[PDB]
C-alpha cells in the first residue's frame, strides 16, 4: 500500500561551489528541499540529517591512497599535489574546491544511512537526492563525481541481501557502478542511457553484459538523441518486469539522474517530469526495499521539479501543478508550474529500434538460471 519514506538532507549541501561556470550546482538540492517543504511533504516523511561518512566507510570500495588524497587536497596546497591530481583525474571536470571532502561525506552519508535504515527494516524507501554520483571509480574521480556513494550503499545492502538490483535512469551510462560489480551475480546493474559518437563516458554498449560469474548481470540500453515519454515508457516496464522475474532481487537502488529531462543543458533527451517519474512508479509496484538517489541535472529548475514530484510519487501524494510560493519562486518562471512540456526535437529512436534493442536484451535475460 502506502509506504514509510525516510528522506536525507544537510542544510549545508547547497553552499558547496564547484567553481565559476561548472555545471554541477549543489544549490539544486536546496531548491529541491525548499520546493518539497513548501508543498507540505515534510508532514508525510521522516527527515534526517546524514552523518559525515568516514574514510573507513569510503574505503570499503575505494583505495586508501585515493581517499587520503581526497581528504588532504585543497585549493591552497594544489601545486604540491600536481602528480597525484593527474593520477586520480582531479582537474577540469572534477575540480579541487573548498570543502570538497566534506561534500563527499554528506553525499555518501545519506546513501549509506538509507541502506542501513532499509537493512534494519525501519523503512520501505530511503531518499538521498545529494547521492547518485555513479561515475566515481575505485581510485579515480570522474564526471563531477569523487566518491561512489551508490557502490558503498550497495555494499551495505549486500550484508542482509543476497541479490540487489541497480537501475540507472540518468542520461549517462552508470559506468562506476557497473565496473564495481561487473564480475558478480550478487548485483545486477541495469542502465538506460544515451550512447554513441564520443558521448560521455564512452561506455554502455548493448554487448557489455558482464564478465565471469557476473556474465548476464550487466544490462545496457543504448539510446539516441530525443527519446520521448512514450518511447521510454514502452521499454522501461517490460525490461524491469523481466529483470524482476529472472533476477528475483530483495532490494533495489534506483539512481534518478534528471539530466535525461527535456531541455537539460547537458542532455539531449526529451522526457517530461511525468515520463521520468513513471520509472519510480514502475519500480515501486514490486514492493521491494528501495533506495532512491539523485544524479545528473544542469537545468536546476527542472531538477527541483523532477525530484519534488518523485518524492511525492514515493509518498503516493498528489500535489498540485500550481507551484507553491518558495525561496526560489523566480527560477520557475514564466509558468510557475510543476510539470514541464516536451520540446519539438526529433526522436532519433524509431519504435522499431526500441523493440529491437528490447528483444536482444530479453535474449540475454533468458541466460539467467
Ligand atoms: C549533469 S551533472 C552530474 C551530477 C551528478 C552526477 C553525474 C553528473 C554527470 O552527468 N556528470 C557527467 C557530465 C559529463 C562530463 C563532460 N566531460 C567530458 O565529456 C570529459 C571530460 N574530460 C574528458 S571527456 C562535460 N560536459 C560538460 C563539461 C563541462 C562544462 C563546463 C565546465 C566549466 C568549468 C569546469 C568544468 C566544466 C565541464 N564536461
Ligand atoms: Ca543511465
Ligand atoms: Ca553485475
Ligand atoms: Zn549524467
Amino acid at each position: 500500500g502506502k509506504k514509510k519514506v525516510c528522506y536525507y538532507y544537510d542544510g549545508d549541501i547547497g553552499n558547496y561551489y564547484y567553481g565559476q561556470g561548472h555545471p554541477m550546482k549543489p544549490h539544486r538540492i536546496r531548491m529541491t528541499h525548499n520546493l518539497l517543504l513548501n508543498y507540505g511533504l515534510y508532514r508525510k516523511m521522516e527527515i534526517y540529517r546524514p552523518h559525515k561518512a568516514t574514510a573507513e566507510e569510503m574505503t570499503k570500495y575505494h583505495s586508501d591512497e585515493y581517499i587520503k588524497f581526497l581528504r588532504s587536497i585543497r585549493p591552497d596546497n594544489m601545486s604540491e599535489y600536481s602528480k597525484q591530481m593527474q593520477r586520480f583525474n582531479v582537474g577540469e571536470d572534477c575540480p579541487v574546491f573548498d570543502g570538497l571532502f566534506e561534500f563527499c561525506q554528506l553525499s555518501t552519508g545519506g546513501s549509506v544511512a538509507g541502506a542501513v535504515k532499509l537493512n534494519r527494516q525501519q523503512t520501505d524507501m530511503a531518499v538521498n537526492w545529494a547521492g547518485g554520483l555513479h561515475h566515481a571509480k575505485k581510485s579515480e574521480a570522474s564526471g563531477f563525481c569523487y566518491v561512489n556513494d551508490i557502490v558503498l550503499a550497495i555494499l551495505e545492502l549486500l550484508k542482509y541481501h543476497q541479490r540487489v538490483l541497480y537501475i540507472d535512469i540518468d542520461i549517462h551510462h552508470g559506468d562506476g557502478v557497473e565496473e564495481a560489480f561487473y564480475t558478480t551475480d550478487r548485483v545486477m546493474t541495469v542502465s538506460f542511457h544515451k550512447y554513441g559518437e564520443y558521448y560521455f563516458p564512452g561506455t554502455g554498449d548493448l554487448r557489455d553484459i558482464g564478465a565471469g560469474k557476473g556474465k548476464y548481470y550487466a544490462v545496457n540500453f543504448p539510446m539516441r538523441d530525443g527519446i520521448d515519454d512514450e518511447s521510454y515508457g514502452q521499454i522501461f516496464k517490460p525490461i524491469i518486469s523481466k529483470v524482476m522475474e529472472m533476477y528475483q532481487p530483495s532490494a533495489v537502488v534506483l539512481q534518478c539522474g534528471a539530466d535525461s529531462l527535456s531541455g537539460d543543458r547537458l542532455g539531449c533527451f526529451n522526457l517530461t517530469v511525468k515520463g521520468h517519474a513513471k520509472c519510480v512508479e514502475v519500480v515501486k509496484t514490486f514492493n521491494l526495499p528501495l533506495l532512491m538517489l539523485g544524479g545528473g541535472g544542469y537545468t536546476i529548475r527542472n531538477v527541483a521539479r523532477c525530484w519534488t514530484y518523485e518524492t511525492a510519487v514515493a509518498l503516493d501524494c498528489e500535489i498540485p501543478n500550481e507551484l507553491p510560493y518558495n525561496d526560489y519562486f523566480e527560477y520557475f518562471g514564466p509558468d510557475f508550474k510543476l510539470h514541464i512540456s516536451p520540446s519539438n526535437m526529433t526522436n532519433q529512436n524509431t519504435p522499431e529500434y526500441m523493440e529491437k534493442i528490447k528483444q536482444r536484451l530479453f535474449e540475454n535475460l533468458r541466460m539467467l538460471p
